[PDB]
Formats: C-alpha cells, structure tokens, sequence
C-alpha cells in the first residue's frame, strides 16, 4: 500500500545488515538496559554488573526467541544509558537480533543541560543532525556499530523547543538516509502535532511510527494520528495504572476499535520493557506491583495475540502488526 519512498540503507542491527525479510516477528519498542539521567552519578553503590546483566537478558532474549520473536528494536535514547557494545553482546550470544536507537529522550526527562547550552552558544541542530547522521551511517562510538533507527521524544503539552531541534535534524537524516524514524509521546498528547511537524519537515511517513499511543484512550486522537499516512505504537502493552497509563483492557478496546476500522498496517505492539536496570535495582512499592505484573517482553505473545485472536483478530491482522508492519518500516 504505502511504501518508503526515497534514499534507503539496509536495516543495520547491532551485529550488522539484515534484509528486510530476516527481520520477522519483531517487538518494536524495549530496552534491554535502561537508566533514567542521573543514575551513572550513582555509580559507587548502583554499578553495572555486567556478568548478570549479560546472562539476565541472554535469557530473556532465549526466550523471545521460543516465542519466535527474531527480532527487536531497543529504543534506548543516547542519554538513558544506550550501550550498542552490549546489546551486540546479547545478540550476540544468542542469534535474538537487536536494532538500537540514535537520539535524545524529551525535555521532561532526558539530561538536557548538555544541549541547551550548546544551542545556546551555536547551531545545536546542525549538532544534533551531524550526531544522529554519524551514527546510523558509520557507526556509534568508535564502535562500528550502527543505530538503525532515529528515536525522538517529545512532552505532554508541546514539542518544545529544544525537542524541536532534534525533530529538525531527525528530519534531515530521515529525508537524506531514509532510515526509521520511532516516537515517544508523553502521556497520549502530540501523536498528531509530531506526525505533521514531521511529514512537514520532509521525513517520509512510511517511515514513520508514533510511539506510545496508548497512553491515549480516545479513539479519534489514534485516527487524527493515522490520518498523517504515519504508523502508530500501543508499546507500553502490560504496564497499568502507572503514571496515570491506561489498563491493558483499556487500550485492547481501542486496538479492536481500529483493527476493526481496517488500520492493521499502521498498528504496532510493544512493551517499553526494561530487561535490566542501570543504577540500583529498582524498589518497586506494594502497591505498585499490579501495575508491572504483565510489564515484561513475553506478554504480548503470551496474553495479548490470544486474546486478540479470541476476539476475532484475524491470524493474518496479527501477522500484519507483527511482521509485516515491520519488515515495512524497519527493513
Ligand atoms: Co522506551
């Protein structure tokens, strides 16, 4: 139906090219390592135990791949604690391949302070567009590892102004690469405010996905989004009622209400998981436990598809979010 159209790199994970067709089922949206800005400054009693975490997420991708999940896309920002060298590790020991992100968390939350002041004595954008083009061309670090994906964020009540400068140089790869571009929205605002500054700006809505639309529980808000030729995220599938996020039968409501509307090519699903935290391991309250019961990368194959399925999704709607959309935006 809607096919990129433009310059194109083959999909580059962290162990190199894939074709578009060795992508299979893929999770769009997860990391494997994750650490909100700040926790590297908590080194002395939060470090990284490196032969735990390789051995925690060796075996959390073991079992992605039972699911027959071949392939996933960690979307850690540059800022959160993204680390391409592990993730190759993890792919590595275990044949789960793994995309990783170029790009800034939003203002709300990312380490912002580097970058403000860069704009504030020159151009940051072009800064911005030098760093993310670097990375999805030749490499992150010194590494020779490649981000195959731009991955943007912006806040609830806006795109701000310094989001905006990385919205522009994303743009700028987006048009002259024609590599993905993924979204964060924060809580279910600026789905259709990102997809048009961004189809403005050039970047190709074929390759284009709007994450975390599930935040938002109105139907006519995913529509307005879709309207843009743009594709849409439910990636935060299994966490509920935290940070005010909506139950999971919530957005399977909504997800049946679009499915049943015809929009399978532009639906995505993911977690947003957290395989292994950076910092000190996370206290999770009580209370809160409920809400990350089903936050895990198994519960979409597990729980979700038989559901969906259950409810009259179609095997080939299920191959369309799962594979097809994929092998379309990422490959
Ligand atoms: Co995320």
């Amino acid at each position: 139906g809607l096919v990129p159209r433009g310059s194109h790199m083959t999909a580059q994970t962290v162990t190199g090219a894939v074709a578009a067709a060795q992508l299979g089922a893929t999770l769009p949206h997860e990391h494997v390592i994750f650490g909100y800005p700040g926790y590297a400054g908590d080194v002395t009693l939060g470090p990284f135990d490196h032969a735990a975490a390789l051995a925690s997420c060796t075996e959390t991708a073991r079992a992605l791949l039972a699911r027959g999940i071949q392939t996933v896309v960690d979307a850690t920002p540059n800022d959160c604690g993204r680390n391409p060298a592990f993730l190759r590790e993890v792919s590595e020991a275990t044949g789960l391949q793994i995309l990783c992100a170029t790009g800034f968390y939003y203002e709300g939350e990312g380490a912002t302070t580097y970058f403000k002041f860069r704009a504030s004595l020159g151009d940051a954008e072009s800064e911005i567009y030098e760093m993310m083009r670097t990375e999805v061309t030749e490499g992150i670090a010194g590494t020779g590892i490649r981000a195959g994906v731009i991955k943007l964020a912006s806040s609830r009540d806006a795109i701000t102004p310094y989001e905006q400068l990385f919205f522009r140089a994303a743009a700028r790869v987006q048009r002259e690469t024609g590599v993905p571009i993924i979204t964060h929205t924060q809580e279910g605002q600026q789905g259709p405010q990102q997809a048009e500054l961004l189809t403005s700006l050039g970047a190709d809505p074929a390759r284009i996905m709007i994450g975390h639309m599930d935040g938002n529980t109105d139907p006519a808000y995913h529509r307005e989004t879709l309207r843009h030729g743009v594709s849409i995220a439910f990636d935060a599938i299994g966490l509920q009622g935290m940070v005010g996020t909506p139950t999971d039968a919530e957005r399977l409501s909504v997800l049946t209400t679009l499915l049943g509307e015809g929009y399978a090519d532009r639906l995505l699903l993911s977690h947003d998981s957290i395989w292994h935290w950076l910092g000190r391991p996370p206290a999770i309250p009580e209370a809160a436990l409920p809400a990350v019961k089903d936050w895990h990368p198994l519960h979409i194959s597990d729980d979700i598809l038989p559901d969906l399925r259950r409810r009259g999704i179609t095997e080939e709607q299920v191959g369309q979010m799962t594979v097809g959309n994929p092998a379309r935006l990422f490959g």
